[PDB]
């Protein structure tokens, strides 16, 4: 009774994520840097998928395009030589001081558009690799005092950014779409478009809203004490699920990136039963940080922690939903009538339907138990194996 | 130096407000109940523009049609009385215990139809005294564990009830629009479309979203620890908001729900200046309940502080964008170059500016301060009157 | 492979708990009141070992000397017929509209006098019930704005009360101790004594510290964000852990005192391991609400998914520390070294030291991993049952 | 109307406050390190009264004993040529990587005998500096894991450590105290003794508890969500608070450090309003970093404004309790009988009085309302200086 991955479960880890040398607000690197070439080797030993990468954490910052090629040539070497793909990428906009004040709503105009230049060179980039997703996560933008930012204006800043960057890929006639990914606050005191329906509705407004989805993470909906299935149930609802950073958080603090199944259990249960029920089909990408308490031995203990807690609850959730006794139990609950129309035979007859109002009784309706706290032990039941 | 409101202010407030009788989760009522008129008449004469009303405030729940007509009379006599009016009015889908599960969203669909023509009944009525926005919070539509409810189906749920209200008020001609108001938490354990991002994406995939837009109110995007003037101007910007509720919380707890300016003071301070200089023109209404420590005294009072402190931040925010010192500072911050567009010059010319990157010098535009600190200890000395 | 409680596992439930009629700040109850009998004996059924009461839970409000006489032989009636105990009582100090302000900090003197007294005769009850622990929740006790409390006042009345309550059972010679169970807020804006470790520190000011110790609850601690098994593992250390609430709680929200295993798993897992590892010998006490949405169906099904998740964790915690891989990890992280002295030498004898700086390898100490993600994903592995 | 800190007001800071470099998580330092003989000169100018120091923040981590003479003679030289005193000093036991899993309640014992010889070291310089405290953060000692740290096992180790430094400094004669400064998360994922509560309770099973008090910061019980100001008044009536941290945090996110006054400005004013009416004579000390988004103009320009803000705070709270309208208000709200005795005529007689019990006519104490509202608006009026 394993759970060992194979490059099919479509595990992905970010170049950054076993790469943190363990520098935090408060102390230094506690590892070494390690070369891409060799995170990719020990992932794909492990059965990942496929790496990802910001431009900064494949090619050192301001690299000459000699070292440029000779960075990408050989990383290209490393996917050959493991069958390794890179389905997304994304651009540094953080940690380069010049972003102190954000990248697309940086207040500096010649900020900005440096910005747009870094982020567009990287797009060809990811194509060049085969990604099909190009994520952005504006961790930069926002403020920590209400002066320093107009928000309508800062928007207006983000659409055109978003939609300049639309043109340039219809343009070229790449076929990649963009990822938003939203988080509440840290490293500014709010950051813009905190949460996934902030990015849902952002979206909406730009020129072709065709090519933009969220890429949500599930620490940072924890950030501000919102529930990650629901949130990933109305992306998956507006079709704008492209891509997903898995990970865990303890509860409203600072973004600890715990490996997945760390943070909160029955989020990651109640995540992986609805990502194989609606049928995602994109990479299950680990966004997380080993603790610095650990060296190179416990890096890779820990990014195997994450694919193993995937693979334990995807069995737990399927032998659930699978139990004929918890399919007795949803229409006990009634989870069937939630699926079913209100009022299919239309306005005019439900206007007319003395059993809707005048002759519906409320106090029977009211009487009638939900009959939840079973099913939730049932739920429980199965993800703790202690079927009885 | 005083500051008294009058009805041009705009400052409406719930009958469920200065009426609520201090019932809460471990204590019984320490007032009793106020005759609607009497709030009318008290509330007019502190200043007040108007009140608003759930059905179940005005027309006890299960009233005959005969008993019905009689509450109507005499609350429109006491409008009549005092020149109050009725911008905005509401549907109770949460006290009954029928509503147990949710209105629209209830798994039982014999509730489901219930709760649409409890509401349609009321959105004539609301027609009727006057009413131009009509309120939806759906404080029952969520859950406590993660099987209960698909939220998938729950949002074909909630999309087809809000599409069928549309239908009928399109049907009727009447001149009204929809505002939904978003709460993360309380009374479920999680809510559907728990902040204003979530409410701004859902109404973009109704069947006439230029019908709908957002209440949004302080306490409960404070639920979630979000910046609400933030969450203001990106509905702002979407052209969504439609009314707003006006209270106070302290962080990130049960809804307090306190009279306005109480709280988190800063972030009302930037909100005000964002109302006022977005030029926003609906009601200033609070949705607020006087602490149950109090009698009547402390309630009248208490209504008496919310218009107050609006009255007072709204001086302070307008001496703030006036004094030419603070000007000055904003064109230190750069504020005047967060409006202008990055790349009005377009794509093509911005991939061949060399000064946005192969000649962008990043050390010198990385050196340059942003002064915010300056300016937010400005704002500091407005809001507190100690400008020297 | 089934988990059914006994008597001997010394599970307790307030009568409020499944007692609760499920009227919330937003809605009516949805169940009708329960007799005490009838819980006695359904609770009896279910396993559990005893009841635990508030004085208002047993005698209604009010009631003359001759119902109350009445409404305890029925009690004891029921318990001698199914063999429950009770081993702990509390007062209610938070219902009647008397307690707005607080009882034993209101700032009316003559219903801080009441509050004591209401106090007294419930403390003669509960010895006479055989009761070893009384509770206090001083849910009332705090304020919503900054004036209404001076807290050294508030804690001077505070200690006053309970000198008092100490005086009176030395004077009549009990054998009861006293707990304080704390909670950051909820139903007032701030609660004093709000967590665990101000509990402790308050009693160290008592005039016969011995008589009192904490009654922490799962979800009162975690409405602070705070980690409950190290506020326990604190109370143990200072010997006084008397009593405990066990439930659940998503996070930092209202407080929603779901059954036992709900809410933050992990946590779970950890406080049975903490408390079987330390030889806790209280009762196991649930302080919970069955949701409602249930019926009284549910109401039993929520009270037994109680017990079964702690027993469920027993086995799997027992079965963590009993496997010598997992105590092979702890010697790893170096488990065993924290439990020795860091100086059984004496100060003067690390003064001379030289290993201990002069010559101590900062570097090769850094360099040795912790080995803690190893660990916890055994952790993980056993609490899922996933041991390969 | 201006508010010139001097000397006299006793306004110090850590040099690690203006000298932080504005590395965070996420991005690289954006100001150069200042010389610490700089900041001294520079806030000397400002108009502060001193400065206090990590050991590391003064002389670089493994600086030679020559090297040390050298950093310590020109720091002395600075204080000499401006008249600024350092009153706290600490250790810094978080940066280095051997502090990766604590410095007293490490799980390595070599690690925590090097912790307290770095320590001891530190306090023979803070007592040839004339430091009175010598504060500890022990911003390492704590978890990401529960099955890493066994609590009581740790919190003997962090007893021991702390009777090793009470038995050195008595041996040595010195007069210094100890003041622990508690946060609840961050940089580990929980922190030992997360709360002000925690700490009190800790002190009190030291060796000589009159030795160690706490040193609580505004930012860090707010990232808990407890009030400051009723922590700070439970500090005070143990007699523990010998020093204090200020600085400002919006809400429970990751610790922000703003400048004080930032954040919840109600907080800061009932704070001032405590201290000042308490008499706390110790420094108030800044513990706060500018933003990263500052060039050293906006350093010294937050540090100008934590000390301006103090001094409007306290002249807003001096005239709020001057005002006889406040006096007459906090009659009416009863605050003069909170400081009465409940019982001064002891237990024989309450039990013994009719009035407080058997006659005591609870509806009409529970009628009389507490006048809350009014005295929070007056308190409101007061800190706008808006008084009508
Ligand atoms: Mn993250
Ligand atoms: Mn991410
Ligand atoms: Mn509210
Ligand atoms: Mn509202
Ligand atoms: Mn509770
Ligand atoms: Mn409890
Ligand atoms: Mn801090
Ligand atoms: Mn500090």
């Amino acid at each position: 009774m394993n759970y060992q991955p194979t490059p099919e479960d479509r595990f992905t880890f970010g170049l950054w994520t076993v790469g943190w040398q363990g520098r935090d607000p408060f102390g230094d690197a506690t590892r070494r840097a390690l070369d891409p070439v060799e995170s990719v080797q020990r992932l794909a030993e492990l059965g990942a998928h496929g790496v990802t990468f910001h431009d900064d954490d494949l090619i050192p910052f301001g690299s000459s395009d000699s070292e440029r090629e000779e960075h990408v040539k050989r990383f290209r070497q490393a996917l050959d030589d493991t069958g390794m793909k890179v389905p997304m990428a994304t651009t540094n906009l953080f940690t380069h001081p010049v972003f102190k004040d954000g990248g697309f709503t940086a207040n500096d105009r010649d900020v900005r558009r440096y910005a747009l230049r870094k982020t567009i060179r990287n797009i060809d980039l990811a194509v060049e690799l085969g990604a099909e997703t190009y994520v952005a996560w504006g961790g930069r933008e926002g403020a920590e005092s209400g002066g320093a930012k107009d928000v309508r204006d800062a928007l207006d800043r983000m659409k055109e950014a978003f939609d300049l960057l639309g043109e340039y890929v219809t343009s070229q006639g790449y076929d990649i779409r963009f990822a938003i990914e939203p988080k509440p606050n840290e490293p500014r005191g709010d950051i813009l478009l905190p949460t996934v329906g902030h990015a849902l509705a952002f979206i909406e407004r730009l020129e072709r809203p065709e090519l933009y989805g969220v890429n949500p993470e599930v620490g940072h909906e924890q950030m501000a004490g919102l529930n990650f299935p629901h949130g990933i149930a109305q992306a998956l609802w507006a079709g704008k699920l492209f891509h997903i950073d898995l990970n865990g958080q303890n509860g409203i603090k600072y973004d600890q990136d715990l490996r997945f199944g760390a943070g909160d259990l029955r989020a990651a249960f109640w995540l992986v039963d609805l990502l194989e029920s609606a049928g995602y089909s994109g990479p299950r990408h680990f966004d997380f940080k080993p603790p610095r308490t650990e060296d190179f031995d416990g890096v890779w203990a820990s990014a195997a922690g994450c694919m193993r807690n995937y693979l334990i609850l995807k069995e737990r959730a399927a032998a659930f939903r699978a139990d004929p006794e918890v399919q007795e139990a949803l229409r006990a609950s009634r989870l069937d009538e939630l699926a079913r129309p209100t009022a299919a035979d239309g306005l005019q007859a439900l206007l007319d339907d003395r059993s809707a109002f005048e002759e519906f009784d409320v106090d029977a309706a009211a009487a009638r138990g939900m009959a939840f706290e079973r099913l939730d032990q049932l739920a429980m039941d199965h993800l703790l194996g202690a079927r009885g």
